[PDB]
């Protein structure tokens, strides 16, 4: 509104989570996802998970795009681990995320991993966190 | 070594290995079918998932600041993301709205502003410069 960079985008949706913690979330038209407190063993996910799950699939794009602008197919693969960290009205989330891209030497795996955490708006979103951080690595094994 | 990642209170991990026509997975858990937002393609996205996370974690700070105030949870949130951009320059801008049907607006108000500093997801958004919230009393619009 008062940040035009509102004013046309290429894309919008809207989430919404209207319950207790054992609950619910949900984009309106689209997906719904049970959630539940990550502090017990109860069927759901939490926002520790759908920060992942958007992060690695956003950098994933971001590598298949740099993959495709450099002629290769798309052998890169994202992991990313969040923990929940701290105390009562003191609570963090660290986000740590590895990169692999199996078709190529490490230096060039390397390269694409800078090229991609510049690039990819969830990793720039989290840059100046200070609870963020990225590698690159040859297997998630 | 950032020594926060020594004991955490809950950690989990995810993947994306896939195509953008793919899917993102917590090993274990939940598995979501992702595709591109550009297109009419079933799946979500990773600013669905980034709304429902921060949804989820700002609704699940309310609650607690809710009971610290001795109120019922009548609590919702709704988070708006946009992508906006060109090749090698996306973004995604984060707006959140905040309603307590339960009380009055400046109430509604007071506690928007004590889940903004506490929510993790928000904390992580602080300093992106493309991150905000307001109170709503609907989600009009």
């Amino acid at each position: 509104m008062q940040d035009e960079r509102w004013n046309h985008p290429l894309y919008t949706t809207t989430a919404i989570n209207d319950e207790e913690l054992e609950g619910h979330a949900y984009i309106p038209g689209g997906l719904k996802v049970q959630t539940s407190s990550p502090m017990n063993d109860h069927p759901g996910t939490n926002p520790e998970q759908l920060l992942g799950l958007s992060l690695s699939t956003c950098l994933e794009a971001t590598l298949e795009a740099v993959e495709k602008e450099h002629g290769l197919p798309h052998t890169g693969a994202v992991r990313v681990k969040v923990a929940f960290i701290g105390a009562r009205a003191e609570y963090q989330f660290l986000v740590h995320a590895q990169v692999m891209v199996k078709g190529v030497d490490f230096d060039t795996a390397k390269a694409f991993t800078n090229e991609i955490e510049n690039r990819c708006p969830v990793s720039k979103l989290l840059k100046n966190s200070g609870n963020y951080t990225i590698e690159t690595v040859t297997d998630f094994k």
